[PDB]
């Protein structure tokens, strides 16, 4: 699994569309993905598992005129693409017509592909994966007296590569790696027993935060937990760590999706051209950076992807659109057939130290719980937990609180965003400071 | 894929154990799985996937002496087998020795094996297939004017072949099959937007419940929420819905399982022979019965399963344990390596209703939030929704509260279990009334 064999997997790519041919089908949309790596779990340290994977597949969506049938298998072959194949096409000729059912026009397939650099194998024996693994957790355990116990530490390192065609005859495929470990610890004190992680995540094993830093780091991050208390309630400002951020925005581009937009479950529906962040603040999406975790050259119906806003000095200009949540719309797609890749909230030159500074009081935000967000309404309020702040500075511990707002007004509320950049994923923003928001305990 | 496909499956076990012993493997352990079949999903009046699956995969355990190593993948034929079991060995050549690893001694693999009769395929053209889920999202909308909107409503219909096996020459295979139409549903009213839903699943298609029996119910308890409020807090009895208490006995289970037990995780961690519950409950597993949806008749070690208690008469009789954990407790395996199969609570004789009345005032719960459940200590604190019980009956609906107690104390003040006993899992639990939790709001 290397981009030596993306080659074999064109052929079967370009079988299985021929296959799709020869038995009536109008058009038709084939991926194919081959993936494998080894996987690790501590636990006290003890070594859990040590496993090998390797997981092929492919699936088929079909058409016959403007009705749609899809299907998939692991099974690889001949007679596996002909059953696969005659299995889309049942479903596809007793299905009914959709009017906005089909790919995207023939012209609009990616002209070429930049080379994005995805594909850094990790030579990592078993042996040193253990032996990270543990030392991990022995960092951990290590760093503070009170860290007394563990759920997992797990590292993953994996190889893939994806190919994707369609009966207009596009091919496109690349292959990819991603590394991470993850470490979940527990300690114990002021009567009470609380828990955290921290884990890191690369495509370059070698770019990965040591072992030691990643337990050290869910160690502290657990103990800074104990003694936790809730708050009294008040509206007052709120700070959201980097990583929670990221779930917030996550709502926004929920919000502006295609799906969302046209089954009219969406808040933010109509919005193109309204102000809906600060004046300051834009949403960009990069797709082309080379060896990021989000990267991709080619949207799921084979259009390139291209840099653009979707937030531009506080204003909406774009939605998040496929070529069906186009249709379905009335406007063009934005080659975001699957979603967007590299996102970036753009930030002021403050750190999270110094955004506690300028928020002089109120509630930190590091974690959250529930499932309190309609994406329908905007309507928000989640279980939280972090630590207060009063005169500049971290207080004390909170539990046991609640967060509400509505999204709308929140992001209308955002005072800054700071230089304090996630990277482990698809979506990079600091700290982000709301003016105030409803906190609640008891 | 059923049964005229298990000779083929178990052959390629053989042939992976052979490839293991070919390999210098000392022992070695096997598991092959096919599955296939139809998912279909509806929202709003629209179908938005019907789709075709089928996935074959294995995965084999190997040991070099007392060390272990894992391989498994969905592709087939003489290279795949050397090419896994190669990585397998890999690994277990690069890993170290543990003394209590290795298989279950050959004495105990199960020497006969039960028909449980699990294979019921579904004659279900998509045609059908579709017209069952939108039938089941008209029949919602159809139930109360209030009822304005969807999320999915699924219908899936699947089969599947398992064999395992091991090197002390074991070897079990079983077809099954499984179907489900799961639907759901958002109201808005009284300020509010609700959402709920409602299910069953069923080995046969045909004991499904009928799709519009499924969308009517998760219209209903989409309407009853409408006007939800807080509740002032109040120590107070509380009645679980039997698919919450379903949730509640599965930590009990994860409270009696060797890993947890021998990871010094567990509350439960020294409790066989004690009181638990009280003296007329008892919980007991029945892994035999025919058709059922948690029926197996070998465990994941390869020991007949067996019908057993691991509480009775409100005493903790049993652990869950496999060959693993015992070796670690210093215990026997309880042929439950992989968990328990079809268990069940024991129950009296009264309905939801004759509880609610029973419980005279207090919290009735239809649902909960937050992962708020700490099986180290018991302690245990949750979101929870559902309606306010005074003169028993049901006063309004609740929302925006939260439960709290300690387990251990929790399963003493159990004052009751319904009849209404829930059919679609592994877990055959009533209502469950609570003399008195912690409720906030």
């Amino acid at each position: 699994v290397g981009p030596s064999v993306l080659p074999d997997l064109r052929e079967q790519v370009e079988q299985i569309i021929a296959e799709a041919r020869r038995q009536g089908a109008s058009a038709c949309e084939v991926a194919v993905s081959l993936e494998q790596g080894l996987s690790t779990s501590v636990r006290q340290g003890e070594v859990e598992t040590v496993e090998f994977n390797r997981d092929q597949g492919f699936g088929i969506t079909l058409y016959a005129g403007q009705r749609k049938g899809s299907a998939s298998t692991s099974a690889t072959g001949e007679a596996a693409i002909r059953e696969t194949v005659a299995a889309a096409l049942a479903i596809a000729r007793h299905t009914s017509e959709d009017e906005c059912a089909g790919l995207a026009d023939a012209a609009l397939m990616a002209r070429e592909l930049p080379e994005l650099d995805l594909y850094h194998p990790w030579s990592l024996s078993p042996e040193q994966a253990v032996e990270r693994a543990l030392a991990c957790e022995a960092a951990a355990f290590a760093a503070d007296k009170r860290v007394t116990k563990a759920d997992g530490t797990t590292l993953n390192t994996h190889q893939g590569c994806r190919v994707y065609g369609n009966s207009h005859g596009f091919i496109g495929g690349y292959a990819s790696t991603r590394h991470s470990l993850s470490c979940v610890m527990i300690a114990e004190g002021e009567g009470q027993m609380q828990r955290d992680y921290w884990y890191d995540v690369n495509r370059r094993g070698e770019a990965l935060a040591s072992a030691e830093s990643i337990g050290r780091r869910a160690a502290e991050r657990a103990a800074s937990r104990l003694g936790a208390r809730p708050v009294q309630t008040a509206e007052v400002p709120v700070l959201f760590a980097p990583e929670i951020a990221v779930g917030l925005f996550g709502h926004f581009l929920g919000a502006i999706s295609g799906g969302s937009l046209y089954r009219k479950s969406s808040f933010l529906e109509g919005a193109l051209g309204q102000r809906l962040f600060p004046e300051w603040l834009s949403i960009d999406e990069r797709p082309h950076l080379v060896g990021a975790l989000g990267s991709a050259s080619f949207d799921s119906d084979g259009l390139a992807t291209y840099a653009k806003p979707f937030v531009e000095n506080g204003e909406l200009v774009s939605y998040v659109l496929g070529t069906y949540s186009g249709r379905k719309l009335g406007l063009p797609s934005t080659a975001n057939a699957g979603g967007v890749h590299n996102l970036f909230v753009s930030h002021g030159d403050e750190d999270q130290a110094a955004l506690i500074r300028r928020m002089e009081r109120g509630l930190l935000v590091t974690e959250l719980m529930g499932q309190g967000v309609n994406l329908v309404t905007g309507d928000y309020s989640r279980g939280a937990a972090g630590y207060w702040v009063e005169n500049g500075e971290i207080q004390f511990p909170v539990q046991e609180v609640t967060i509400a707002a509505n999204l709308r007004d929140l992001f209308r509320r955002i005072v800054a965003v700071g230089k304090d950049i996630e990277r482990r994923g698809n979506l990079h923003t600091g700290s982000v400071l709301v003016e105030s928001m409803m906190v609640a305990g008891r």
